[PDB]
């Protein structure tokens, strides 16, 4: 399962898959 945002001060990342 993905996340939603998280990234905080990172860069979201491949949330789609």
């Amino acid at each position: 399962k993905w996340y939603f945002r998280v990234y905080y001060r990172g860069i979201y990342y491949r949330r789609y898959r």
